[PDB]
């Protein structure tokens, strides 16, 4: 269903503390600035990253986003070192089961 894209534009990603900032439209048509943490949602499981865990960027490096041939959509790729100690590259879309109401931010 619906995503950040469209509703929410300038998105921006730190990769230290790993934060979403994007300015978003409320219901009333007024623009505000928004923050979350994926962390929250995003940790390390044997090299590979998947949503519900958390605690990620600690045991990963060189997080970036991608756009794609249209700039509605910016795709997440990180290295995540394994338990053995080796380095990694995995892939992950934001897009999916993910959203922002007009006015608040949380998942759907
Ligand atoms: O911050 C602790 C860390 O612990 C768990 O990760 C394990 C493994 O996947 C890591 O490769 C190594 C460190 O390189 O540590 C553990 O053995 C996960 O719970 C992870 O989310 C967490 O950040």
């Amino acid at each position: 269903m619906p995503n950040f894209s469209h509703t929410c534009s300038s998105i921006n990603y730190d990769p230290d503390s790993t934060i979403l900032s994007a300015e978003c439209q409320a219901r009333d048509g007024e623009w505000l600035p928004t923050e979350l943490r994926l962390s929250d949602h995003i940790g390390n499981i044997d090299g590979e990253l998947q949503f519900g865990d958390q605690n990620f960027q600690e045991t990963c490096q060189d997080c970036r986003l991608e756009f794609g041939d249209g700039e509605q959509s910016v795709w997440l790729v990180c290295t995540c070192q394994t338990m053995d100690g080796e380095w990694k590259s995995t892939q992950i879309l934001l897009d999916s089961q993910i959203d922002n109401n007009d006015s608040q931010l949380e998942i759907g």
